[PDB]
């Protein structure tokens, strides 16, 4: 990402383009997160019912 | 840390360690949105000056 600055003179259809992005970039990040915590409680869930 | 280390521990203490992830987890998430939304502004903000 870049800073208002450098932003300011892009054009509209760059502009938009670029605030599309983010929602998929954030809908993976967001994903990937929730997938590393399922991981982490997945040892901790099968402990608990071994015992 | 890993199973053969966790199924070594009482019930109390694994429900314990499942619970403890909660607000870590809630806190990640609302950092990953904060930063979302602050990506936006600078963009948001240049289309409205231009």
């Amino acid at each position: 990402g870049s800073d208002f600055d450098f932003l300011k003179n892009l054009s509209l259809e760059e502009l938009q383009m670029r605030l599309k992005a983010l929602d998929p970039m954030m809908e993976r990040e967001i994903e990937e997160l929730r997938q590393r915590y399922t991981a982490k409680r997945q040892p901790i869930l099968d402990a608990m019912d071994a015992k």
